[PDB]
């Protein structure tokens, strides 16, 4: 295959001792891309040919959950098959891979020094440490900041890997890699993105894709759409409803302390449950979880039953911390591997509904908040 | 000096070529012997004169480990006053040295053909193949033995001697020596010794000592009481706590590729942290390590600051591969230098403590599980 890399993938030159921490990430960037595809393709469910994804909480019509096998989806088909011309020339992949040490665009974080002692790989890319940042923020998405990068560890280590990984890919199984790739507060400075806790309790970060460590624009002239890396989110928080135009995938890695400690919802954008309009080239789609009506598009995440879901474009989804022993637990989350497959075409924007009451209540949006959310179409 | 070898030491007349053989052998042997003499002379850490060593993982006073400069041990400065000695007169020495080519006592093996195959003085002593062995032992056991020993170079060269030795002592560096020693599958028919995968991925070998390559019983009318080999221990296994009257000495050869990847626990007998109780001719000492109390009692080893430990008599101690990466590498292990200081005084037995209760099974013993001791006094 040829590969041609993203366009500020530049020459470098290592140390003896520089490139062996170089080659250690690049090795377990390798397992955690091997994994991913194994993961896709491994059957599950009753799908015969790769796993059975969920796609929808809450379908209308049946009245409960709708899945797919994931490799359905061409889209994911794609991501597979560039990772296996990865994994097949991981010499020449290996020209678009980069530390980011020097990454001009935006930030990118260490947790903590704790973290960052974790393999010396981090230390010497030394990121600007988020204690630090929560530290000059203050108030409090100072606070939540600071409780998770403070026990970032403790809180990404409550995984349980064995039932859908044949490796563990968990910070304590690949902690070199969890260390090392670029974190992001990316609701820290968001005020639309609901609660001080949710803003300073969530991060992620990009192991491959166009911002991540491996930047591969094209594979034998096809656009490399995969993004695949990772997320944590704090305990005792709640999100507004999302929505995008790249497809998503998750896989929840998180073992829940109770059974209702992580809680999801997707819903497809024209999914009946939702108030449809057409609006100048989109939908305005009303959402009316009030009184209850919430609680059945929310279903238990773990990893191993409820483990892997699909979003198709533009649905409707969410991440719900607040029930049951979230209001008794510590240092806990919801921690997953993360992607998307179609990262180099159409809107990548993080859409966020908004209250149908107005930017006032903004800050304390749950999801029984009655929420509009403006979409717009896609380019087929 | 004047050099008294062990009664097993036989005349042999060699052909040119079979001495030559033999030679190689010694010479490598030479090299480690003054390797291990400048290992435990060299001052590190604080210590002005000699080696700083872990002597307890977890000090119950103090919460943290404790260390000693390891040649205030009359035993160890009589090891150092007995290598110098050899390597002062080593045609002396030589005259108790023996390939072990038809050694009587027990069996000594070779990991399989392609490590013979290293060097010419393997291929010639033509011992038993572990490879072999473990084939016909078959199940569990016999698959952690081939695994073991079908990747024992990749395992054993998984190395860094550049910061604590002159002189690389690994087997990459000393090809003929760790090829030419008798390798004893140690544990392999302890039905006592856990978990089937320990038993099968467990290894030894005595270059010095009274059952080594040079087996010396006395210089100038003084019991010799070094035993010096080394140790390799396969991936992803826990051993039981172990005791001894002989003290011992470990040197980290193995480069973690996580920072737990290889963790030990040393602590003497009567740690604040344990119950003893008097018993006959010796002590009861009941270890209780469940619900995590076990993890503060381990701490990491490589072989840059954590690489040194030595164990008093009678010390408990134990060394647990579980860990982190454990769960993700291939082909990997802890690999020592391994010695022990007064190998002619006492019982040489290793002893291994056992559950607490007879429903208890030895099989899943992990440093978690309660444990009794059944402790021998040495004599004075
Ligand atoms: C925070 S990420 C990794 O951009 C994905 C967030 C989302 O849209 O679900
Ligand atoms: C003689 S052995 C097989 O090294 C015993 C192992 C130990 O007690 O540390
Ligand atoms: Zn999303
Ligand atoms: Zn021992």
């Amino acid at each position: 295959a040829q590969f041609q890399c993203q366009d500020d993938v530049k020459p470098t030159s290592y140390t003896t001792e520089e490139q062996k921490l170089v080659d250690q990430f690049w090795n377990e960037s390798l397992i955690y891309l091997d994994q991913y595809l194994k993961a896709l393709e491994t059957p599950t469910g009753q799908c015969k040919d790769s796993a059975q994804a969920t796609i929808q909480t809450y379908n209308s019509e049946t009245g409960k959950m709708q899945t797919q096998c994931i490799m359905k989806y061409r889209d994911v088909e794609l991501v597979a098959k560039h990772l296996k011309a990865v994994l097949a020339e991981p010499d020449k992949a290996k020209a678009c891979f980069d530390p980011q040490k020097n990454y001009k665009a935006f930030p990118l974080y260490t947790p903590s020094a704790h973290v960052q002692n974790l393999s010396a790989t981090s230390k010497w890319i030394n990121r600007p440490l988020l204690t630090d940042y929560y530290k000059k923020i203050g108030g409090e998405i100072g606070a939540a900041g600071l409780e998770l990068n403070e026990n970032f560890l403790e809180i990404t280590s409550r995984t349980d890997t064995t039932l859908h990984w044949t490796k563990d890919v968990s910070i304590k199984g690949l902690p070199t890699l969890w260390s090392s790739v670029g974190w992001i507060p990316f609701y820290a400075e968001n005020p639309n993105a609901g609660s001080d806790r949710f803003r300073g309790g969530y991060l992620y970060a990009e192991v491959m894709g166009p911002w991540g460590n491996l930047r591969i624009k094209e594979i034998d002239g096809e656009k490399v759409g995969a993004e695949i890396g990772m997320t944590a989110q704090l305990f005792n928080t709640s999100a507004p409803y999302h929505y995008h135009h790249p497809q998503e995938i998750y896989m929840t890695l998180t073992k829940p302390q109770c059974i209702d400690q992580n809680k999801h919802m997707v819903m497809h954008w024209d999914n009946n449950q939702f108030k449809q309009k057409r609006s100048d080239n989109g939908w305005t789609v009303n959402i009316d979880g009030s009184k209850g009506k919430w609680k059945k598009w929310f279903s238990n995440q773990d990893p191993e039953q409820n483990w892997l879901t699909y979003f198709e474009r533009n649905a409707i989804h969410a991440f719900h911390t607040l029930e049951g022993c979230n209001q008794t637990i510590k240092n806990s989350g919801l921690v997953t591997v993360w992607a998307r497959t179609t990262a180099q075409d159409n809107n990548q924007t993080t859409q966020l509904c908004r209250p149908m009451t107005g930017a006032k209540d903004i800050k304390t949006m749950k999801p029984e908040d009655k929420a509009i959310c403006d979409l717009d179409d896609w380019k087929p």
